[PDB]
């Protein structure tokens, strides 16, 4: 017999627990279970025999508890979970042996330091992962840790203390977000192999240069967010990129800008136009600029001085 | 052309933006999405074009925003809109005018001080409501406030301010949850016409009393929980009523137990038989109730003295 916790409300495969100060995961759920919402609750740990039972569970939410520690493979049990939301909790490195089914995984605003290349081995389904907010640094991330997902399409770490891009990135990612860390330099070596990515963010870093050759590795970049950075220079390469057509970089401290610094010397049929471009709040001034520089841009509003 | 926003992602009908610091609600969204996440953002107010477009909206999460100002009606272009979670905001009052398809509502963790009747007239789909942790009154709650909604099954208003239990609660409810609030006692009058009552949540409250006529008010209520509260006997009605099966009393300031304040004199094949009842932490201890006051319980693991 299952059942409904008192002030938990289970209607149509959805079991909702949120507000209510519980202390511990609930058991005795119905077995048919498709998503539980334990949000804002007092939970402290995952213990192994906590899921149980729970095969159809495709959702977990968990957002906003007060965890500290998960036992190893206590997500096993849930052979059909999609997505697990781990965020606002007080973890100290991520999961051992998730679902093999994971698509999704959450667990900003938590207190991790180390990510282990072992938590990721094999999840093989998994397509997004945000890390923001915690106190990791780019020590405690092990290189290639992110490797072991062979369809990872999207991933952020933000708002940490990481200093450098990290290496050993999946090639399937098409948007790499990195905003608001403490990244000084972007090295060619780290986007090594990224030819699928689409988006890179490095808003909001203490970045001061980017080796040339970098952006050559991510040869289909289309956005390029810069912006709010320690900048002399625009960075090498956009003249020679197909790809690129968003490139935000207002907030820097750029110099000056070089005639060939966004466009090739002859127009080339092959590269695609720029549809923004940000200089804005940098020392250049508009009147600083040839006309020339942007001869490849054939709208005004793009260019933002 | 509808655009997904840096960092979020957008994937068959569902916008994420979690955890991105947004400062207002992304516009230009696609047309057919069908749940929108802005969890743990900077948001500070809904403006009224905010939700143009998203006509098959059914899931809006706005939970963990600075939320502080709602435009009237700045949800009603939402038409299919079926969960609004404003939960952890800055909300004063709740917001009018709101899709008339909505079936739940929570705004758990907020400064609510007045609930107006007219926010809830023709929500005739809503069948749960969850308004806990707020600041709010008994004096805040305008009288028949829920009444409006004709389907409403669920209400749950805990750890607020409020010293008695509403006037004028739908009588479609089934359960009322008021834990952790400071009602002192339990009037008939509140309790009237709740024909389909079956959980009845007041634990963690001051309740010293309860009036004769109260439970019979609720002549089908299955739970009732007064654990944690300032009772001085056991509430009366226990025995002429037919469908009590659980009652929570641990936790209070009982002197005594008479023989009939659970079970009637001669044995009643009419009255559901009791599955559990909690006596524990009260002044009474298990020597001074006569073996004959459970003759009508048949499982001695359902009384925990
Ligand atoms: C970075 O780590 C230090 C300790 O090594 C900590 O004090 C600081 O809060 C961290 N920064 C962030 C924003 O996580
Ligand atoms: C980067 O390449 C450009 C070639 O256009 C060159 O002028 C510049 O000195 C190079 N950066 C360095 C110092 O390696
Ligand atoms: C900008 O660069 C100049 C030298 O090129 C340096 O003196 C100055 O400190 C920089 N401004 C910033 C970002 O503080
Ligand atoms: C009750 O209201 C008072 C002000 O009238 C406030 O100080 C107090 O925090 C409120 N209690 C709760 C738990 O909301
Ligand atoms: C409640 O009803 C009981 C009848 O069993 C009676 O003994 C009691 O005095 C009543 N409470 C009061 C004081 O109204
Ligand atoms: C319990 O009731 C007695 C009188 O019946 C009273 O003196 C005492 O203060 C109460 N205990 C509590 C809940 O403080």
């Amino acid at each position: 017999g299952p059942v409904c916790p008192f002030r938990c409300q289970c209607h149509l495969r959805v079991v909702q627990c949120s507000d209510l100060g519980l202390e511990k995961v609930p058991k005795d759920l119905p077995p048919d279970t498709a998503l539980l919402d334990l949000q804002n609750n007092k939970i402290t740990e995952i213990k192994d025999g906590d899921f149980k039972n729970l095969k159809n569970l495709h959702t977990l939410i968990l957002i906003n508890n007060k965890i500290s520690k998960i036992s190893p493979g206590a997500f096993a049990p849930l052979v059909k979970l999609e997505r697990l939301y781990l965020s606002k909790n007080q973890l100290k490195e991520l999961p051992e042996k998730m679902p093999k089914t994971l698509q999704e995984l959450r667990v900003h605003e938590n207190e991790i330091t180390k990510v282990r290349k072992s938590v990721f081995n094999g999840l093989n389904q998994m397509i997004v992962v945000e890390l923001g907010t915690n106190p990791l640094k780019s020590s405690g991330i092990e290189n290639g840790a992110f490797q072991g997902m062979k369809k990872l399409s999207y991933i952020r770490i933000a708002d940490t203390n990481i200093t450098t891009i990290p290496q050993g990135l999946p090639p399937s990612l098409t948007e790499l977000h990195l905003d608001g860390n403490k990244i000084t330099k972007v090295d060619a070596a780290s986007l090594k192999g990224l030819n699928n990515l689409a988006k890179l963010g490095l808003s909001f870093n203490s970045i001061s240069a980017v080796d040339n050759g970098s952006l050559a590795n991510t040869p289909h970049l289309r956005e390029l967010h810069l912006n709010n950075n320690k900048l002399v220079k625009v960075p090498g390469g956009l003249a020679d990129h197909k790809y690129i057509q968003v490139v935000y970089l207002h907030n820097n401290n750029i110099s000056a800008i070089g005639s060939n610094d966004f466009c090739p010397p002859g127009y080339n049929t092959k590269k695609a136009s720029y549809s923004g471009v940000s200089l804005f709040s940098n020392p250049v001034q508009y009147w600083e600029i040839q006309p020339s520089t942007f001869r490849c841009v054939y709208v005004r509003a793009a260019v933002q001085l």
